[PDB]
């Protein structure tokens, strides 16, 4: 039920019915990211969004003299939302510093929800 | 708290890649509104030039039907209304009314734009 609530906070899902949110929760992929797993990198093409359920992901920029940390994000955070609208570039890098549970939503599944 | 505002704004998809400094600017540029129970934020189909993020309280989203309001679902802390208004020409997709006393953060398109400049 909490996944439904979190999905309902997302901008693109603003006008979704409870049924559409359910389809989303069912159709999207539940992922348990292990500590150290890099979700994506800066400049990489994006076709999915991530929503954090539990855990902490660090957003970072890279650099000639090392990786630069932007900020950590936690439960409720939506990563790569506009990738649901078009193929976007990852604006930052992202790594799960701890075991992190996310919901992954593909653009494909988002668009299928629209027809409901 | 400002610290609470920054954390909340940092969960919003559109503000995802913002630095802590940018989120701070956003939190300062934002307008705080206290909505009494029964207050409507906007009308369905109305032109939209700003987004609202709920801090505390409950808002019912609804569609204006043939014989009155038809409830969609309730939204609470963290929900954003009108996010697309910040980056595109849009109208309010639904109606919205505060069920209880509700505090929201209002982000104008102009504030959002200034930060990206």
């Amino acid at each position: 039920d909490d996944d439904i609530r979190i999905l309902g906070t997302v901008g693109l899902f603003e006008s979704f019915t409870p049924e559409q949110l359910r389809l989303l929760a069912f159709g999207a992929e539940r992922l348990v990211l292990r500590a150290g797993r890099e979700l994506f990198r800066e400049g990489q093409s994006a076709d999915c969004a991530y929503i954090i359920v539990t855990g902490t992901i660090t957003l970072f920029h890279e650099g000639d003299e090392g990786r630069v940390t932007i900020r950590p994000v936690g439960p409720g955070a939506i990563l790569g939302e506009m990738a649901l609208i078009a193929q976007t570039t990852r604006l930052t890098g992202a790594v799960a510093d701890v075991e992190t549970e996310v919901i992954r939503i593909s653009r494909s599944i988002f668009r299928r929800i629209l027809e409901e």
